[PDB]
C-alpha cells in the first residue's frame, strides 16, 4: 500500500543517517574527542585535525561500539 | 498489507536499538571510555562504575552527538 511506501522511506532515511558523512559508504564508528561529534568511519576520522561539524581541535578519536552496528 | 506489518516491526526494532539498554526510555548519547561501548543515556551512564556490556571499569563518560 501507500503506507508500505511511507515506512520504506523512514527506514531508508534512518539507515542513511548511520553512514559516514565523508565517504557515505561505511558505518559511523568513531567519535572526535573532546567535542563528541560522532559522524565518521575510522578511516575518514583518522586524518582529520579539526572536527568537520564544529571545527574544534581533535585531541584523539574514540572507537564506538553501537548496538545498530 | 502484510509488508506494512513487517516494515513496522523492522522500524520498531531499529528504534529500540537506539534506546538506552538500562532505562529503555531515553536515547543513547553516551560512551563508556576507554572500552567504547555506547549503549546508555547520560543519566544511566553516570550511575555505572563498570560497563554493562563488557564489565571494564568506566574511567569517564564521553557525550556523543550523533546525526540522529
Ligand atoms: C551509526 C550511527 C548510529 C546511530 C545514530 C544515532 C543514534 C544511534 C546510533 O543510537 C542513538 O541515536 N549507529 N551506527
Ligand atoms: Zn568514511
Ligand atoms: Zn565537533
Ligand atoms: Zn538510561
Ligand atoms: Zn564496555
Amino acid at each position: 500500500s501507500q503506507q508500505t511506501r511511507v515506512l520504506q522511506e523512514k527506514l531508508r532515511k534512518l539507515k542513511e543517517a548511520m553512514l559516514c558523512m565523508v565517504c557515505c559508504e561505511e558505518e559511523i564508528n568513531s567519535t572526535f574527542c573532546p567535542c563528541g561529534h560522532t559522524v565518521c568511519c575510522e578511516s575518514c576520522a583518522a586524518q582529520l585535525q579539526s572536527c568537520p561539524v564544529c571545527r574544534s581541535r581533535v585531541e584523539h578519536v574514540q572507537h564506538v561500539y553501537l548496538p545498530t552496528h
